[PDB]
Protein backbone atom coordinates (compact mmCIF):
# COMPACT_ATOMS: atom_id res chain seq x y z
CA UNK A 1 0.00 0.00 0.00
CA UNK A 2 1.73 3.31 -1.50
CA UNK A 3 2.28 6.14 1.28
CA UNK A 4 -0.04 9.06 -0.16
CA UNK A 5 2.42 10.97 -1.87
CA UNK A 6 0.15 14.35 -1.81
CA UNK A 7 0.45 14.46 1.47
CA UNK A 8 4.04 15.18 1.55
CA UNK A 9 4.70 18.78 2.02
CA UNK A 10 8.43 20.12 1.07
CA UNK A 11 9.84 22.48 3.67
CA UNK A 12 13.72 22.33 2.99
CA UNK A 13 16.65 19.81 1.69
CA UNK A 14 18.41 17.88 4.53
CA UNK A 15 20.54 15.90 1.75
CA UNK A 16 22.64 15.92 -1.80
CA UNK A 17 22.89 12.62 -2.91
CA UNK A 18 24.21 11.63 -6.54
CA UNK A 19 21.15 10.31 -7.73
CA UNK A 20 18.43 11.73 -5.27
CA UNK A 21 17.93 14.24 -2.56
CA UNK A 22 16.84 13.91 1.13
CA UNK A 23 14.08 16.05 1.90
CA UNK A 24 12.33 17.02 5.05
CA UNK A 25 8.68 17.39 4.53
CA UNK A 26 5.32 17.81 6.51
CA UNK A 27 2.37 15.73 6.85
CA UNK A 28 -0.51 16.91 5.66
CA UNK A 29 -3.61 16.10 7.97
CA UNK A 30 -1.46 13.50 9.69
CA UNK A 31 -4.62 11.57 12.20
CA UNK A 32 -6.29 10.52 8.81
CA UNK A 33 -2.99 8.15 8.00
CA UNK A 34 -1.82 6.90 11.30
CA UNK A 35 -1.78 3.03 10.87
CA UNK A 36 2.90 3.84 11.26
CA UNK A 37 3.52 7.11 12.66
CA UNK A 38 2.68 8.79 15.86
CA UNK A 39 2.09 12.57 16.15
CA UNK A 40 1.27 14.96 19.04
CA UNK A 41 -2.00 16.86 18.36
CA UNK A 42 -1.55 20.39 17.26
CA UNK A 43 2.15 20.20 16.57
CA UNK A 44 3.98 19.35 12.92
CA UNK A 45 4.54 16.26 11.68
CA UNK A 46 7.98 16.29 10.29
CA UNK A 47 9.38 13.22 7.96
CA UNK A 48 12.83 12.54 6.29
CA UNK A 49 11.96 11.40 2.41
CA UNK A 50 14.58 9.84 0.21
CA UNK A 51 13.64 10.46 -3.46
CA UNK A 52 14.88 9.14 -6.97
CA UNK A 53 15.55 11.63 -9.20
CA UNK A 54 12.96 10.26 -12.09
CA UNK A 55 15.87 11.04 -15.03
CA UNK A 56 17.94 8.53 -12.82
CA UNK A 57 20.38 5.92 -15.01
CA UNK A 58 18.87 2.74 -14.51
CA UNK A 59 21.95 1.90 -12.24
CA UNK A 60 20.38 3.98 -9.85
CA UNK A 61 16.88 3.07 -10.42
CA UNK A 62 18.24 -0.51 -9.93
CA UNK A 63 19.92 0.19 -6.57
CA UNK A 64 17.28 2.21 -4.76
CA UNK A 65 14.92 -0.80 -5.25
CA UNK A 66 17.39 -3.02 -3.69
CA UNK A 67 17.41 -0.35 -0.73
CA UNK A 68 13.34 -0.50 -0.36
CA UNK A 69 14.33 -4.32 0.23
CA UNK A 70 16.53 -3.83 2.30
CA UNK A 71 15.08 -1.50 4.39
CA UNK A 72 11.70 -3.11 4.76
CA UNK A 73 12.98 -5.57 6.87
CA UNK A 74 14.51 -3.14 9.88
CA UNK A 75 12.19 -3.21 12.88
CA UNK A 76 14.27 -2.45 15.64
CA UNK A 77 14.38 1.29 17.68
CA UNK A 78 18.16 2.03 17.32
CA UNK A 79 17.97 1.09 13.49
CA UNK A 80 16.15 3.48 11.16
CA UNK A 81 12.57 2.73 9.95
CA UNK A 82 10.73 2.90 6.76
CA UNK A 83 7.69 4.23 7.69
CA UNK A 84 6.10 4.19 4.05
CA UNK A 85 7.55 4.15 0.51
CA UNK A 86 6.01 5.63 -2.78
CA UNK A 87 7.29 3.10 -5.50
CA UNK A 88 3.67 2.39 -7.58
CA UNK A 89 4.56 5.70 -9.82
CA UNK A 90 7.51 8.16 -10.02
CA UNK A 91 9.42 9.64 -8.30
CA UNK A 92 10.47 7.14 -6.59
CA UNK A 93 10.20 7.77 -2.53
CA UNK A 94 11.33 6.19 0.76
CA UNK A 95 9.78 7.76 4.09
CA UNK A 96 11.72 7.47 8.01
CA UNK A 97 11.37 9.66 10.75
CA UNK A 98 12.83 12.56 10.92
CA UNK A 99 16.16 12.74 13.33
CA UNK A 100 16.01 16.29 14.39
CA UNK A 101 19.55 16.69 15.66
CA UNK A 102 21.31 15.50 12.55
CA UNK A 103 24.52 13.33 12.55
CA UNK A 104 26.10 11.88 15.49
CA UNK A 105 29.77 13.17 14.50
CA UNK A 106 28.46 16.39 14.10
CA UNK A 107 26.62 16.73 17.05
CA UNK A 108 29.04 15.29 19.47
CA UNK A 109 31.59 17.49 17.88
CA UNK A 110 29.79 20.96 19.08
CA UNK A 111 29.47 19.31 22.87
CA UNK A 112 32.44 18.90 25.56
CA UNK A 113 32.56 16.75 28.65
CA UNK A 114 30.82 18.18 31.89
CA UNK A 115 32.87 19.89 34.73
CA UNK A 116 31.69 18.41 37.31
CA UNK A 117 33.42 21.24 39.46
CA UNK A 118 31.60 23.72 37.13
CA UNK A 119 26.29 23.00 25.55
CA UNK A 120 27.72 20.21 27.79
CA UNK A 121 26.93 16.12 28.18
CA UNK A 122 27.84 13.64 31.12
CA UNK A 123 30.11 10.57 31.09
CA UNK A 124 26.74 8.32 32.03
CA UNK A 125 25.08 9.99 28.84
CA UNK A 126 28.15 9.00 26.76
CA UNK A 127 27.93 5.51 27.59
CA UNK A 128 23.69 5.91 27.13
CA UNK A 129 24.89 7.23 23.51
CA UNK A 130 27.15 4.25 22.94
CA UNK A 131 25.09 1.25 24.56
CA UNK A 132 21.90 2.16 22.10
CA UNK A 133 24.19 1.94 19.18
CA UNK A 134 25.56 -1.60 20.66
CA UNK A 135 21.50 -2.33 20.77
CA UNK A 136 21.16 -1.58 17.05
CA UNK A 137 24.32 -3.53 15.78
CA UNK A 138 22.98 -6.81 18.86
CA UNK A 139 19.92 -6.71 16.55
CA UNK A 140 21.15 -6.01 12.70
CA UNK A 141 23.73 -9.20 14.18
CA UNK A 142 19.83 -11.73 15.04
CA UNK A 143 19.53 -10.76 11.02
CA UNK A 144 23.06 -11.97 10.11
CA UNK A 145 23.13 -8.63 8.43
CA UNK A 146 26.48 -7.06 8.26
CA UNK A 147 26.77 -3.13 8.33
CA UNK A 148 29.98 -2.72 7.06
CA UNK A 149 30.48 1.25 7.31
CA UNK A 150 29.53 1.62 11.38
CA UNK A 151 31.13 5.19 12.30
CA UNK A 152 29.38 7.94 14.22
CA UNK A 153 29.05 9.97 11.24
CA UNK A 154 26.49 7.28 9.43
CA UNK A 155 24.16 7.70 13.23
CA UNK A 156 21.76 10.14 13.61
CA UNK A 157 20.28 11.98 16.30
CA UNK A 158 16.75 12.15 17.95
CA UNK A 159 15.26 14.29 21.29
CA UNK A 160 16.79 13.08 24.60
CA UNK A 161 20.00 11.61 22.49
CA UNK A 162 18.33 9.00 21.27
CA UNK A 163 20.08 7.58 18.51
CA UNK A 164 19.76 5.44 14.92
CA UNK A 165 22.38 3.82 12.88
CA UNK A 166 21.71 4.48 9.46
CA UNK A 167 24.26 4.45 6.57
CA UNK A 168 24.70 7.58 4.31
CA UNK A 169 27.13 6.00 1.91
CA UNK A 170 30.67 7.31 1.18
CA UNK A 171 30.16 10.57 -1.02
CA UNK A 172 29.58 13.37 1.68
CA UNK A 173 32.38 15.53 1.36
CA UNK A 174 32.61 16.25 4.82
CA UNK A 175 34.08 13.00 5.74
CA UNK A 176 36.30 12.37 2.34
CA UNK A 177 39.21 11.63 4.29
CA UNK A 178 37.60 9.03 6.29
CA UNK A 179 37.53 6.85 2.76
CA UNK A 180 40.41 5.47 1.03
CA UNK A 181 40.02 5.74 -2.55
CA UNK A 182 41.89 4.14 -5.19
CA UNK A 183 40.87 3.47 -9.15
CA UNK A 184 38.91 0.63 -9.72
CA UNK A 185 38.56 -0.67 -6.13
CA UNK A 186 35.75 -0.25 -3.22
CA UNK A 187 36.35 2.94 -1.60
CA UNK A 188 37.38 1.95 2.41
CA UNK A 189 36.39 3.66 5.68
CA UNK A 190 40.42 1.53 6.43
CA UNK A 191 40.58 3.25 9.48
CA UNK A 192 37.47 1.85 11.11
CA UNK A 193 38.26 -1.96 9.40
CA UNK A 194 39.94 -4.68 11.27
CA UNK A 195 42.58 -6.21 9.74
CA UNK A 196 41.15 -8.94 8.16
CA UNK A 197 38.63 -6.56 5.88
CA UNK A 198 41.87 -4.61 5.00
CA UNK A 199 43.63 -7.48 3.76
CA UNK A 200 41.35 -9.67 2.38
CA UNK A 201 38.01 -8.12 2.30
CA UNK A 202 36.47 -10.53 4.46
CA UNK A 203 33.38 -8.67 6.26
CA UNK A 204 31.60 -10.25 9.05
CA UNK A 205 29.77 -9.68 12.40
CA UNK A 206 32.78 -9.80 14.00
CA UNK A 207 34.13 -6.62 11.59
CA UNK A 208 31.47 -5.21 13.01
CA UNK A 209 32.69 -5.61 16.19
CA UNK A 210 35.73 -4.36 15.78
CA UNK A 211 34.12 -1.18 14.29
CA UNK A 212 32.30 -0.60 16.92
CA UNK A 213 35.25 -0.34 19.25
CA UNK A 214 36.73 2.45 16.89
CA UNK A 215 32.79 4.19 17.08
CA UNK A 216 33.15 3.97 20.94
CA UNK A 217 36.78 5.42 21.23
CA UNK A 218 35.01 8.31 18.54
CA UNK A 219 32.22 8.87 21.15
CA UNK A 220 34.44 8.70 23.82
CA UNK A 221 36.58 11.34 21.91
CA UNK A 222 33.52 13.51 21.87
CA UNK A 223 34.35 13.12 18.37
CA UNK A 224 36.85 15.51 18.79
CA UNK A 225 39.78 13.57 16.36
CA UNK A 226 40.45 11.16 13.76
CA UNK A 227 41.25 7.25 14.25
CA UNK A 228 45.27 6.95 13.99
CA UNK A 229 44.45 10.86 13.10
CA UNK A 230 48.21 10.96 13.39
CA UNK A 231 49.02 8.59 10.66
CA UNK A 232 49.04 8.13 6.89
CA UNK A 233 46.52 6.24 5.21
CA UNK A 234 49.54 4.12 4.55
CA UNK A 235 50.41 3.73 7.55
CA UNK A 236 47.17 2.47 8.56
CA UNK A 237 47.27 0.10 5.63
CA UNK A 238 50.78 -1.23 6.81
CA UNK A 239 49.66 -1.78 10.55
CA UNK A 240 46.76 -4.39 9.42
CA UNK A 241 50.09 -6.42 8.05
CA UNK A 242 51.04 -5.88 11.50
CA UNK A 243 48.23 -7.78 13.16
CA UNK A 244 48.50 -10.63 10.24
CA UNK A 245 52.24 -11.36 11.08
CA UNK A 246 51.42 -10.78 14.47
CA UNK A 247 55.26 -10.21 16.20
CA UNK A 248 54.12 -7.57 18.35
CA UNK A 249 54.47 -4.53 16.20
CA UNK A 250 50.60 -3.53 16.00
CA UNK A 251 49.16 -0.34 17.63
CA UNK A 252 46.28 0.48 18.83
CA UNK A 253 44.09 3.37 19.18
CA UNK A 254 44.92 5.76 22.95
CA UNK A 255 42.73 5.90 26.04
CA UNK A 256 40.17 8.79 25.56
CA UNK A 257 40.75 11.54 28.72
CA UNK A 258 37.41 10.65 29.32
CA UNK A 259 37.69 7.14 28.67
CA UNK A 260 38.37 4.49 32.52
CA UNK A 261 40.71 1.68 32.47
CA UNK A 262 38.30 -0.91 32.33
CA UNK A 263 36.08 0.60 29.67
CA UNK A 264 39.11 0.73 27.80
CA UNK A 265 40.03 -2.66 28.21
CA UNK A 266 36.79 -3.37 26.49
CA UNK A 267 37.68 -1.46 23.56
CA UNK A 268 40.78 -3.54 23.31
CA UNK A 269 38.43 -6.86 23.07
CA UNK A 270 36.97 -5.35 20.24
CA UNK A 271 40.09 -5.27 18.41
CA UNK A 272 41.31 -8.61 19.19
CA UNK A 273 43.39 -10.10 16.21
CA UNK A 274 41.13 -13.55 16.18
CA UNK A 275 37.72 -12.64 14.87
CA UNK A 276 36.11 -15.31 17.20
CA UNK A 277 37.60 -13.68 20.46
CA UNK A 278 35.62 -10.42 19.87
CA UNK A 279 32.70 -9.77 22.17
CA UNK A 280 29.24 -10.30 20.56
CA UNK A 281 27.04 -7.36 20.84
CA UNK A 282 24.51 -8.92 23.21
CA UNK A 283 27.27 -8.98 25.87
CA UNK A 284 28.86 -5.65 24.19
CA UNK A 285 25.45 -4.05 25.01
CA UNK A 286 25.23 -5.47 28.64
CA UNK A 287 28.59 -3.88 29.93
CA UNK A 288 27.63 -0.66 28.64
CA UNK A 289 23.99 -0.69 29.87
CA UNK A 290 25.45 -1.40 32.82
CA UNK A 291 27.67 1.11 33.53
CA UNK A 292 25.34 3.85 32.35
CA UNK A 293 22.75 2.86 34.77
CA UNK A 294 24.74 4.11 37.88
O1 LIG B 1 20.27 12.16 4.27
C1 LIG B 1 19.94 11.47 5.26
C2 LIG B 1 19.30 12.11 6.45
C3 LIG B 1 19.98 13.23 7.00
C4 LIG B 1 19.49 13.91 8.09
C5 LIG B 1 18.30 13.45 8.64
N1 LIG B 1 17.58 13.86 9.74
N2 LIG B 1 16.50 13.06 9.94
C6 LIG B 1 16.49 12.14 8.97
C7 LIG B 1 17.60 12.32 8.11
C8 LIG B 1 18.10 11.65 7.00
N3 LIG B 1 20.23 10.09 5.24
C9 LIG B 1 20.06 9.19 6.39
C10 LIG B 1 19.02 8.10 6.11
C11 LIG B 1 19.21 7.39 4.76
C12 LIG B 1 19.61 8.37 3.61
C13 LIG B 1 20.68 9.41 4.02
C14 LIG B 1 20.27 6.28 4.84
O2 LIG B 1 21.38 6.35 5.34
N4 LIG B 1 19.73 5.12 4.23
C15 LIG B 1 20.39 3.84 4.01
C16 LIG B 1 20.37 2.90 5.16
N5 LIG B 1 20.66 1.61 5.19
C17 LIG B 1 20.49 1.30 6.57
C18 LIG B 1 20.73 0.00 7.15
C19 LIG B 1 22.09 -0.21 7.81
C20 LIG B 1 20.86 -0.02 8.67
N6 LIG B 1 20.11 2.40 7.26
O3 LIG B 1 20.05 3.39 6.39
C21 LIG B 1 18.31 5.31 3.82
N7 LIG B 1 17.97 6.62 4.46
C22 LIG B 1 16.64 7.22 4.25
C23 LIG B 1 16.35 8.60 4.30
C24 LIG B 1 15.04 9.05 4.14
C25 LIG B 1 14.02 8.13 3.94
C26 LIG B 1 14.30 6.76 3.87
C27 LIG B 1 15.61 6.30 4.02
Amino acid sequence: VDFPRSRLRFKEKLGEGQFGEVHLCEVDSPQDLVSPLNVRKGHPLLVAVKILRPDATKNARNDFLKEVKIMSRLKDPNIIRLLGVCVQDDPLCMITDYMENGDLNQFLSAHQLEDKAAPTISYPMLLHVAAQIASGMRYLATLNFVHRDLATRNCLVGENFTIKIADFGMSRNLYAGDYYRVQGRAVLPIRWMAWECILMGKFTTASDVWAFGVTLWEVLMLCRAQPFGQLTDEQVIENAGEFFRDQGRQVYLSRPPACPQGLYELMLRCWSRESEQRPPFSQLHRFLAEDALN
